């Protein structure tokens, strides 16, 4: 089964619940890696992520690369974004999407405090390049990123990567919808108990 | 549509002749990045490159992360980078790349300077290492980086860092571009007209 | 008649039990040389690679070069790490394994004291330089650790430099476990009275 | 083709006259690298070397790994040690052989400066083993010699580390200088305009 793992960055935002209606109407189920100040922010969304079969993972509490990897503060803000979560949802999501993704970051002694701790990585399969397109007009930016994704969708599991803080990224969630489901996808969220590794370590401990 | 951008940091050395032969028996373009205290030292080789079809732009003075990013001297060093460029070549090239990459270093203060000045910033997309392959034979070195390299090589559009100043380095690039070859990637220069953004900030900006 | 002698340094450590599985499984043996602030933390992994058929030997307690030799703490650091390895394994090893090798640390004052002291002295001679490889995926890593050590292994009695305390080295044994037995190699462990020498110094006292 | 190329450190010494009889009575040829002191305090031995046909190469003033290369003396020592040598047999030998080897001694630094001064660096095929048996009866010592020689004999040219300091050395050659005549080997001594690669860093400019 060729399944694709659609996920979302540094949300909530306010084209979140644009996404989730879009969502919705195409029975599609996705991930969310929210960071901690937007947690507080948008405490409907985050409830609205979950109660409509999305995963909800973790993305820290400053996206601060210094902070996280240097000084190594990133488990304890992995921690601290689970509280907040669990707060909304009532339960502790365990898997974290590394701000930057996970190399180099993510060390050996950290990526021991992860295991350590419970956590899983996930980084991604495809990128989906959202952000080149940023500030640009959204109809003609959005068709782009569906192509950077569709044309690099190739092998069963896909773990995309986009932010659903930019519009030209929620519009192509449209386009991708279609073509991915055209080449057999299917359009599921992360379970943790169907957890497989996805790092740029291949650390398979997470 | 596949395009690879070799990119060759810290000269001109004397090693970079003798990569700049090989480089011109493949017919292959690529990018320098030259600390200006070699500019001035090699600057018959600055020529050369510039001379025979590859992109030369600045990476700093002192090459110091302290000076640069911390007390802010970024944009000043690229600017005097550049001066000592255009002495020779005629050009007023506008990319950058950052020493240490530019996360964390390039904050958003330089980064608005960076824009304020009209300059670009180049990061990587794939590190090849190269430079840390210093304690083993040269030709086993040179193997080993050409493997990081070949099989990271996935995306349409790679920015391969490499440093042209170490023998190990230059002695991985035949491996390198017979190999991406075969994967079917040309070895275009950077071009200034055909500006995509390459950096670790998602700041389309640069 | 060839024989491969793994090594093992800085240890025990958070991959030592995996290590200490993966040899079991293959039926090698093999050495390794501990720090006293790890051989009092992880007393039992100590406790496991004797009882296991492994040659346990001393890496002193610092690993601090200015303190081991400038100061010529070697001896002194050696007898301790001893001490507290057969408080829990019931015998004295003799072997040491100095911290950054002999050269140039051992002095030829530190050098007699080693041997009034009744100790051996062991450098290596193959370095696997395992403990570089750690910017890469760690399988990859891994891979490039294996084919070091497996196209340096020429001579009836090889040496070979690891660590144990990084993911990379203990998933390039297994590896590097097949492959030096391809080539006839028989993996044990250091034995005491049959203690041949093999330093930089080529001090046949050690 | 058949090539063997004893090479003898740390030399002149108090079993060198002996040694170059028992080249004499064999027909054979060698290679000698001489310590600066040794050069100081046999000059004759020396002259002699040099007189009989064989090659005459430095192997440094101090034989320090500190000095030659941590602090980078390398090139210098080696420069002054073919003044001495010059000095008696009347020109200026290129080969040197490092103290230790050339790993991981010569970084890519001095490998330049010792291009660029007009030297090349050999390295070895075949670590006779002699200074295991030392202070051991030289009978049993030197037979054990040629065989740890003998046995690793196998490519068309091989280039021996022996020591003519050590009479146990001495006294393995007649055992080995016809252990190798079956073989097929000859003896030459090396040749500069006849000059091959051999070093552990493979840098072929050497
Ligand atoms: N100490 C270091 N080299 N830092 C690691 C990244 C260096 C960066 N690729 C660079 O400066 N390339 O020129
Ligand atoms: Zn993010
Ligand atoms: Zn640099
Ligand atoms: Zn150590
Ligand atoms: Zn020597």
């Amino acid at each position: 089964r060729k399944v694709a793992y659609l996920t979302f960055d540094d949300g909530p935002g306010k084209y979140t619940a644009e996404l989730l209606n879009t969502l919705k109407q195409h029975d599609a189920k996705a991930t969310f890696f929210l960071i901690g100040a937007n947690v507080k922010e948008f405490p409907d969304l985050v409830k609205r992520e979950n109660a409509e079969g999305h995963y909800v993972g973790m993305h820290s509490m400053t996206h601060n690369f210094a902070k996280l990897y240097k000084n190594g503060e990133y488990v304890n803000e992995m921690k601290e974004d689970q509280g907040l979560i669990a707060n909304i949802i009532g339960k502790s999501p365990k898997l974290t999407r590394p701000p930057y993704g996970s190399m180099p970051g993510l060390n050996e002694g950290l990526r021991n405090k992860v295991v350590e701790g419970g956590f899983k990585v996930w980084d991604w399969t495809i990128d989906s390049l959202d952000w080149r397109y940023n500030k640009m007009p959204v109809d003609a930016a959005a068709a782009q990123i569906a192509q950077n994704v569709l044309t690099n969708a190739t092998k069963p599991q896909e773990v995309i990567l986009m932010h659903d803080i930019h519009p030209q990224s929620v519009a192509a969630v449209p386009a991708i919808l279609k073509g991915l489901k055209e080449k057999g996808y299917e359009f599921e969220a992360y379970h943790e108990e169907s957890h497989f590794p996805v790092n740029f370590w291949h650390d398979n401990r997470m």
